[PDB]
């Protein structure tokens, strides 16, 4: 009956969420750069608010690996170490693939207030569920 419960401290938390929403961002920019030109403003809104609810999605999944490598430094981690992993993930998962799979679909979601709000939040903020 009895499971680890699934938590982090808040400012471990906000470094994670930081690093790997500007790390997401850098990645849209450089898309962006290269396919930007035929996509209206709300759908660029769009595909930011994209990123931050990935973040959302995948956060469990991620927090996998996170746990993995804090757990391999062998001691107690410090807010840097999650600035680090959180900076190694928003870099190596590359999420071209997906912004090339919703403009070739179609499928950018349309802009609605609920993802203005989210895009509008500080990174700190963006919630998170780990259970």
């Amino acid at each position: 009956h009895y499971v680890e419960p699934k938590f982090l401290n808040k400012a471990f938390e906000v470094a994670l969420k930081v690093q790997i929403i500007a790390g997401f961002d850098r990645g849209l920019v450089k898309w962006l750069r290269v396919h930007g030109r035929t996509l209206s403003t709300v759908q660029k809104k769009a595909l930011y608010f994209v990123n931050r609810r990935y973040m959302q999605t995948h956060w469990a999944n991620y927090m996998l690996w996170i746990n993995k490598k804090i757990d391999a430094l062998g001691r107690t981690p410090v807010v840097g170490d999650y600035t680090r992993l959180g900076a190694e993930i928003g870099r190596r998962i590359d999420m071209a693939y997906f912004y090339d799979f919703l403009k070739d679909k179609n499928m950018i979601p349309k802009y609605l207030p609920y993802m203005e709000e989210i895009n509008r939040m500080r990174p700190a903020d963006v919630p998170v569920k780990y259970m």
